[PDB]
């Protein structure tokens, strides 16, 4: 019955194909990626189990080696491949890191945009995800994005669902949190740091970098800006401060004095993120090093560059043989890298049209990780031609606005606002206007009522009015007026809906994801354990006569021949006959053309 | 088993067509399947040849005022129009309805010419079933050959206890008729097929071709003497009845009320009329005929009737409807069968030829109604169709420099042959006979003017007989000639070729096609009992998911459901999944492209 | 301009293909065209002379002295309007009519214009039945030209005012015919006399036909007895007829059934007897050759090549049947089959009108339905969705006959028994459910209009109890439909066609806005369009020019066009295409619609 329902998933998908990769562009028909050959070192995991998050902090900042943390298991295909990344594909090299790379401070492969598009996307469940990658390397800490208030999603959530999912987190394999506010309102952040450290794990409290802190003319976001808040998130409880330069505009000459300066301000470590759309981030991160920075991102060279993280190899590479080299092997940081290369080959369907850096990063400070979905998203509005003009817009509304930090989910906001400009060809003079009518995205009146905090000058009073069109705004934290939500009580009305008991793990998923866990969980009910299957038959299914060796638990592993398809009969209905095992069985799926 | 060779029948032309449909037109996808009409029978002339013996019932015949109808339907309906493609399934079925619907019928009109061999080497299907399920369908009616005198049913001279043998086994095979005759109407010729018949107290109905016209006295070779001593003289050699084959139609109205009351007058014996509608006038000549006595004639039903074919059954039949000597056979029934030979008809489109109606040219060549398709495809196999009536005079031409001789299978086909070469290189009756004029002659004419047909009236010309064999020819009887061939050896060689025993009949078949023989035995070995397979199955095997049944024995019905064709595999090999009475079941054959 | 319009006809018949061949099969590609026989002397002087010398009354009488089976030619009329839907063309029609005249001037006529030609020829062919028959005149100065005549239909399928249907046969005797064979639908001689009054008024032969219905040899069937043709034999003479025919539109004349009628007929009358059939039972032939044997004067047939099934049996093989017989024709074989392979070759090019009938029916002598109409009620069956219950229909049509009181069908009556079979079929009525009372029929519009008498009456009338249920109120009339139609103003109606037209008509064109004036009107604003396209040769007609194709057009007597298609262009931002011609050697550019 699993086979049966795994059967049911790979006949559907060669008769229909897949939803997000039917009508795009597909793989050269031509090679499977090949895990490298090789108990594991001990590593990061260890130590912090050893030593207790805070002391582990310390522990960092005493090390003279740069510490690596690889992203290219969440940023490197959220921000190249719309993080439609597999587990199949992740799960399969996390033994490879563990064995050849043990000296990692810690692999980033949570959070971010996983939590949802694994569900929704790709059919599988980011707890297995997490749980696989935790069994294959146990000698490494593993760390995910959090976004404060909002979780794993891109609202404001009430503070127990806020605590709740921290503790299903800390419970599924996650050991370092870096977790950060889109307005750096260290306010709306304590209620995640203070979970973080009641589960005995890393609390990473992130400043997102915006502005150019060289630059006088823009002295909102000057040096002074930062430093208090690194000293304002240690007194709250932080592990470890990080920089997360999501937009990739951090330069060279200000990682200098910024590194410094925050190493000055705090005895905490400094773990620091960056993107590299501009061409020049890696630049960035050496004059980082240089400057005694405790912990850098890096993504996988073939996963690297443009709206991703910089390439790891040649950073690593630069550092050989220096005072801070971070004694990681260059053949086995390239062997991974093509494994990668060969995996990316396999999503094709997913690739962008981005050619190389973009000095215009620093005009409309786009973060990574938003640049190509939004891309898709003028596309969808008919604006594919104009984009140079939603760049523009996006900088002005950004003025408008106040001048704010754009990142998950009030970068989506100043999108929502930039397209709509776009769209109607509206100007900042016009769109505050009193003689202009204007209906606004509704990510934008929630913004400006509140629901995602507040920025140091508040919101700009103009602007304001015309946008609640009668609602009072309101100016405190948004979950000190959000309901303590009834848990035993939402926990029943899932698994109503279900008709079966769930795990605790599910239920952060619900609270989280209500509509895309519920559609979810009914899909694997139907379909079955369909991440084990390998990506292209998981996207494109099997071809007349193909062989497919899958692994259904542990144990036992199921040979797949797909010998056969029929024509569609006269109830809509296709035959497709297969051999499992060297038995015959067929297979009815509805033709959806 | 059988079911299985069945399989991979209907697997092996699904997945390759059959050669001889696959490049042709196809029949109307709508179309509906020939539907046999719902009805002990009447004793007929099968239980009065069985009381009265043969003389006696020639006595019986002649006797008769009303006047006989033979159907030719079943046979040479079929070679005229469809160029003798008709199988056994199509013709079989009906048997029993002519046996409940026209019990007066003299006889069917259903072996020998042209389907002895098509049956074997164009439809996989053995002529002796085919016989024997016309008999058990048709116990009340003779059953009725065409028989080629000294060429059996092949085109060329055999021993002469090989034509006793093969005579013998027909009779075996449920054969009560045997219209017999000789190509150049040579009673010398004729004497052993009709002391075979005789010797196996069958109907020897011996025939004289019909040839000129008798009623032009510029034209006196082929005048009425000629044709009242041929039956004196056949009356000497032991017929029952005389029949008079006009192979061409060449018989005019006029010319049968001089023929067919001079003949009763030369003979007591019955008289028995054959004609072809090429002219579209040989209703008129039967009608003529039969106002002037003749004891039979023959028609084909409605819907395989016209042009090159037989005149019309079922109109014949209502003019005559009434009078003195109306045949009793109802009309509406006449109509019923037609009405299922013209949906059998329509399953035959890829065999239907160009012919648009009636032509008064073949008062100019002669043509047989029988060749004259065949020969029109052979013209256009070396590429003439644009001069086909330059062919069709070339054909009278070659006629004439033969010495106007009698042309009917094979002598027809030797002057076609002439015919066709003729008008590939140019070539008139001058240049054929030229002294320095250095040809190259068919190995069917060479042979002819050797003696291999035997002799005409005259001889064969001297000028043209020396230039063509170079090699004396000789005047005998040819099967005084051809040793006796030793049967009991020549029938060890097929059954070690086979490593099985055959029966008496497959051993005749061999004596006359062992060629044709030979590959159909093994054809059926692979393939099974493939004539009980209906038409559109034989022709163009199973439609995606098509549900066939079939009555691979009377016993039983086999349902067979195509459900599915895999693509072609690394070996060239098809696998079609079929269901065998709900029962999976895969065949794989090549993939002949 | 006229050569410019004829480029335009065939840019839009490249572009666009012709609504009547574009989703029918194709001629052969290589195809042979069809080549004229050579001749290089005068005509013998033939029976057009001898009508020019006699009239009509004398001419009569030295048919019925002649020993000699005379011959009628129907190639040109029944052949193609019963094997090609009457789709054959004024080019390929024309082009033989020399040969005919001197090849074989014994022929008593070509039976050449009428039936269904007057229409097709300006609806589905665009050309002028007028030109076509002119053209024919000119090349066989010597043989009779013969029309069939609807008699109260003139060539139309309605029923006109006395007036017009005499200037209709006045023009036709101008235009160039001599042999009028006229017929009513139910053998009606009141209904045929102004038809045979306004033929002898011209001074032309009237040959009044008596359609032959069921089977005298058939006491089980007294209505259509042998006295039933004998007397109306001599009603026809009376009435003023030259010469009596036997129409036997459905080919349902047997042969002994011949031998029988036609000696009666040559005792009832003195007038000579012309026997006209079709070979749809497969044996007409032997009818036609037991007729001849029996004395009648002349018979129908086809060229070989369009002989056979619902078209006339075969010209060349009853010819050859009679060849030094008492009355042979006289006819040269060699020359019946030169002409004959000259329309073998001219039918290949209408392989899109074929029909799919593979031979003889004895089914005939049960529905009875017209030859020349059998092919084209098959058509109508296949439209309703029927062509897989075709012996249905046919079984229908016999039910519908002999519930109207077992009638004469031929057009415009077949029409009507057609419309009724085809509706029975449909919606699964029984002759008791046509005639029941607690059943509601809502009946074609041609059958209510038979029943109340449009196209007169039969001789017992119509059935009273269907009759009543048809009209459902409407009172009907027994008189003759004529009598009752209001005198057509001529000069006004020609004031109406010469408004809508903008210019002055012919006397001819006249007469044929008043028997179609929409189809008329439509062919003539076409002909501004698209100039003389009648003298472009068939395959360019039906199919244009292929690219590069160079194609000689006749444009005039004395003129020959050069066309080559040079290119075609895609279609533009308005729809249009523009094809790239050369013009005897110069560029020009002919801009179309895209049609599709
Ligand atoms: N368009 C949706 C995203 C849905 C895409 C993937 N679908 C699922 O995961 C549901 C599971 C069942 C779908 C399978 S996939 C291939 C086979 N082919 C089909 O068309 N359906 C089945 C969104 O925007 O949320
Ligand atoms: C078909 C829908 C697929 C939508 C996702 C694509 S993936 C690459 C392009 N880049 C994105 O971030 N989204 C679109
Ligand atoms: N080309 C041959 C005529 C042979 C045609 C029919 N063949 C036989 O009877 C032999 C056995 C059947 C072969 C089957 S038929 C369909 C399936 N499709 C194929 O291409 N071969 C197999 C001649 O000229 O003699
Ligand atoms: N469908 C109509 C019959 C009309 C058929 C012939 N058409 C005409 O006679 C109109 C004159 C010009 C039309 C030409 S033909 C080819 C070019 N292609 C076109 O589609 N139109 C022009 C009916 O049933 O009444
Ligand atoms: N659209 C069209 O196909 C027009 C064709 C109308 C005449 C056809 S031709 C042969 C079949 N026989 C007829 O008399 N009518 C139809
Ligand atoms: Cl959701
Ligand atoms: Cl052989
Ligand atoms: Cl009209
Ligand atoms: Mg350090
Ligand atoms: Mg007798
Ligand atoms: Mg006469
Ligand atoms: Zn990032
Ligand atoms: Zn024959
Ligand atoms: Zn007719």
């Amino acid at each position: 019955d699993r086979a049966t329902k795994l059967l049911t998933y790979l006949a559907d998908v060669t008769v229909n194909g897949h939803p997000e990769a039917k009508d795009r562009p597909k793989p050269l028909e031509n090679a499977r990626p090949v895990v490298p050959y090789a108990g594991v070192k001990d590593g990061t995991k260890q130590l912090l189990d050893t030593l207790g998050p805070k002391k582990f902090g310390e522990w960092m900042r005493n090390e003279k080696r740069v510490l690596l943390t690889d992203t290219t298991m969440r940023d490197g295909h959220q921000s190249l491949l719309a993080t439609r990344m597999r587990t199949y594909d992740i799960a399969r090299i996390a033994g490879t890191y563990s064995h050849a790379l043990p000296n990692l401070l810690s692999l980033e492969c949570w959070g971010g945009a996983t939590f949802d598009v694994s569900m929704r996307f790709l059919t599988e469940d980011p707890w297995e995800r997490l749980a696989l990658i935790r069994e294959g390397a146990p000698n490494l800490l593993l760390q995910m994005l959090l976004r404060g208030a909002n979780g794993v999603g891109y609202t404001n959530y009430p503070d127990n669902v806020v605590k709740y999912f921290v503790r299903q987190a800390a419970k599924g394999g996650i050991d370092l949190f870096r977790v950060f506010d889109c307005l750096n309102w260290v306010e709306n952040m304590r209620v995640s740091m203070d979970a973080i450290a009641e589960e005995n794990k890393l609390c990473e409290a992130a400043i997102c970098y915006t502005g150019d802190i060289l630059n006088s003319a823009r002295p909102k976001y000057d040096l002074k800006y930062y430093t208090n808040l690194a000293v304002e998130l240690e007194k709250a409880g932080a592990h470890i401060i990080a920089v997360k330069d999501m937009a990739g505009l951090l330069k060279p000459a200000a990682a200098k004095v910024l590194f410094k300066a925050l190493r000055e301000a705090t005895g905490l470590p400094i773990h620091f993120h960056t993107h590299d759309t501009s061409g020049i981030a890696a630049a960035t991160v050496l004059a980082a090093v240089e400057a005694g920075v405790d912990a850098v991102d890096a993504a996988m060279d073939a996963l690297s560059g443009n709206t991703s993280q910089p390439c790891l190899g040649s950073i690593v590479e630069a550092l050989s043989g220096s005072e801070r080299d971070p004694g990681l092997d260059p053949a086995w940081i390239r062997r991974i890298s093509f494994y990668w290369e060969a995996v990316r080959n396999q999503y094709a369907a997913f690739e962008s049209d981005l050619k190389g850096p973009a000095s215009e990063v620093y005009l409309h400070e786009m973060p990574g990780g938003q640049f190509t979905n939004l891309k898709e998203q003028a596309r969808s509005l008919g604006l594919e031609t104009r984009w140079h003009q939603v760049a523009q817009a996006y900088a002005d509304a950004n003025q408008m606005f106040g001048d704010i930090v754009k990142v998950t989910p009030s970068s989506k906001v100043v999108g929502d606002m930039a397209l709509m400009m776009v769209s109607q060809d509206l100007t900042v003079a016009d769109v505050v206007s009193p003689d202009r009518e204007v209906s606004f995205p509704e990510s934008v009146v929630s913004m400006l009522k509140g629901d995602l905090g507040q920025p140091p000058s508040g919101w700009p009073e103009a602007l304001q009015k015309k946008a609640l069109k009668g609602e009072k705004p309101y100016t405190v934290r948004p979950g000190s007026l959000l309901k303590e939500a009834d848990l035993d009580a939402e926990r029943k009305v899932i698994e109503k809906k279900l008709e079966r008991e769930v795990s605790d793990f599910e239920f952060a998923s619900y609270l989280m994801y209500p509509k895309v866990f519920t559609d979810f969980a009914l899909a694997s009910d139907t379909y079955g354990p369909v991440s084990v299957l390998p990506t292209p038959a998981y996207f494109y299914g099997l071809a007349d006569g193909e062989e497919l060796f899958a692994d259904i638990e542990k144990g036992k592993t199921l040979v797949i021949v797909n010998q056969a398809v029929s024509a569609t009969d006269s109830q809509g209905m296709v035959t497709v006959f297969f051999e499992l095992n060297g038995q015959p069985r067929r297979i009815k799926v509805p033709d959806r053309a």
